[PDB]
């Protein structure tokens, strides 16, 4: 293969088991939206469920229907629904639906009537993120409509959910504030005669660093893939599951003073050897990594030199060579063999590892190492 | 949810513009990287129908996909990993550009196994120093090619090279590369080796340095309507890709309320927001957060707060609400309606429109407007 994103499913399993320890008695909902954060929703889902995950979480019904079509029968919740969505197929596929407005519930209820299928409903309430979540003023009317729907067996009231404002800052008081708001929302449900089976607020960071804020379920995403939910604390006993690597497509000598890639942005101070790596920014190698990233080849860090092109870039191998055409170069991974990490790319680019692992594509073929 | 709508009428227009600038020269439309994100097969079909004579791609794999999709026009591939079996290319009538003596031997080995004449182009280094045959090795290559031609093992179709900095067309390096390219043609003429065609020109050279046009031009970026010399304006081209999405939610917020992760934006005034259900896993670069604008019903609306994995918020302002759920937000396009361009994104995060248009993916479904 020209290049591959190898997902280690034994790393996934290990990370799920680590997360279950932090979750204690709370059930684990593994978040596999965005094609398993670029790792493959179905294969990751299967591994996580086998490692103790109780439920799966995705953004869209389409993501849940994809898992169902691959044979997944475990519970799946979807919480982002565009205007015009037909909830019918979700109901027929035993997909759980989180509603974030009265309009969305009314749309779900029309789908229940059309399909004859009771909806397993979760309500997504806003505790601070201010995105798609029922606002505090609208929550009582939401409870009222849910109770009436429940009283006619049109819905099963499964969940109350919300999402944390900080994905990596557990010490910030907004975490405590959101957990208090969530508790007051649960008290509002009580005064309106409504009980949810379960309530959940916690992402990877809250699960691992704020276990005092854990409700009935936890919803880890980033930590399942092994990426630290609080990078300032280290790897947190997790193992990043994705290793991006590619073959050395060409070894080229150059003389001191010669330029490389478009605009000749880098000149050779000494006679040396370069390796052409046949992936580039169309494959998810951020162009802004040019002249900053390093790759690991046969145990040594080799710096990128010159601009990253659409499907290739060059690294400096130095001046006799221990690298051959066809040898493997590691761009990032868990860091076990001394290679860069997804967090290293995030630091160089000014982003987060979430964006790094959803980047590889095109020439970078996704592959799996079994547990 | 969202789409990258490719206007094939724009493609047709751009190909016509490029043929006008190419004058007598035929056009090889460059459709690598799945048509720079616009769809290699659909763009190739359209470009051929507007008078492109040939197609260019990086890999044989890319060429074989075009062939599998029913493309019968000539296709040239110019980036091959070491140890490739050129058999499949030869059987599928894929032209092969060789960039080293070793690669030519790989090709002639495949000619011997298959019994099919190779239609060969020689890719020569005139200063890019990426791949390409150097002047030191070119005389030996000509001697070998003359011997393969004699036995009909190769048809000597093309000589090619690639410009280092043609988007700075006044730079002398362009003249220098063309003179080196001429020296290669001269070296072949004096050694009694004749190529059917020679081509040096990318989009920039084609549009801005017609004095450097040989027998063919090889435009990629301009076929997609993206300016090959941004500083000169649109150069009479029309960007073919419009990235747009449905407004998923409209909501009011109060002054002092934070939005999105980390509350990195605090509302300075009561205002209305729109939730746009695409994010960095869909190619909306996270670094655009708080910098980009979208167009909704003729008005520019700034992004506010962090861009999330699959959604971000825009500020509709406190004026009369003129946006509804279900309305269309344009992220970038040609600019005909006042929307931002791909170049605008490139300016904002410090890249080039090439990378912008190879980014949209995920929830951003590729769609086509017929000519
Ligand atoms: C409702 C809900 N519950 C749990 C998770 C999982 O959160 P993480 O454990 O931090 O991966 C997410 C994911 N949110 C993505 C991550 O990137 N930006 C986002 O908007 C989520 O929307
Ligand atoms: C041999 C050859 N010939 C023509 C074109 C067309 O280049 P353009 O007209 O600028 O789109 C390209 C593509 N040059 C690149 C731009 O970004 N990454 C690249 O590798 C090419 O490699
Ligand atoms: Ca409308
Ligand atoms: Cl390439
Ligand atoms: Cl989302």
């Amino acid at each position: 293969l020209l290049a591959e994103a190898m997902v280690d499913l034994g790393a996934i399993e290990h990370n799920v088991r680590v997360l279950r320890e932090h979750a204690g008695h709370a059930q684990l909902m593994a978040v596999v939206k965005a094609d398993g954060y670029g790792h493959g929703a179905t294969r990751v889902a299967q591994t996580a469920l086998g490692a103790g995950a109780a439920e799966l979480g995705v953004a869209t019904v389409d993501e849940a229907l994809a898992l169902r079509a691959d044979g997944i029968t475990a519970p799946v919740l979807a919480w982002l629904h565009p205007p015009g969505i037909d909830f019918g197929p979700a109901l027929l596929a035993d997909v759980q639906v989180a509603v974030s407005s009265l309009r969305q519930l009314d749309e779900l209820l029309h789908a229940v009537r059309r399909t004859g299928r009771t909806a397993t409903v979760t309500v997504k309430v806003d505790t601070g993120l201010n995105r798609n979540g029922v606002g505090p003023a609208q929550f009582p009317a939401m409870l009222t409509a849910l109770r009436q729907a429940m009283a006619e067996d049109a819905v099963r009231l499964r969940g109350l959910m919300s999402h944390m404002v900080y994905a990596d800052k557990p010490d910030d008081s907004i975490n405590d504030v959101q957990a208090q708001r969530f508790t007051a929302f649960l008290a509002q449900a009580r005064e309106q005669g409504v009980r949810f089976e379960v309530a959940h607020l916690s992402n990877s960071s809250a699960t691992m660093a704020r276990p005092d804020l854990t409700f009935d379920l936890v919803r880890p995403g980033i930590a399942v893939y092994g990426l630290s939910p609080v990078p300032a604390l280290g790897d947190m006993g997790l193992v990043p599951a994705m290793t991006v690597k590619c073959a050395v497509a060409l070894v080229k000598s150059i003389r001191a003073g010669e330029g490389v890639s478009y605009g000749h942005t880098w000149i050779a101070p000494r006679d040396t050897n370069l390796a052409l790596l046949p992936i580039g920014y169309a494959d998810g190698v951020f162009r802004s990594l040019g002249g900053r990233l390093e790759v690991l080849i046969n145990g040594r860090r080799c710096p990128g030199v010159g601009r990253i092109c659409m499907n290739q870039f060059m690294v400096d191998l130095g001046p006799p060579l221990d690298v051959a055409e066809g040898d493997e170069a590691i761009l990032f991974g868990p860091g076990i063999r001394g290679e860069p990490t997804a967090q290293d790319w995030a630091d160089l680019v000014g982003t987060i590892h979430y964006e790094v692992v959803t980047s590889p594509r095109g020439r970078i073929t996704r592959t799996y190492r079994e547990a």
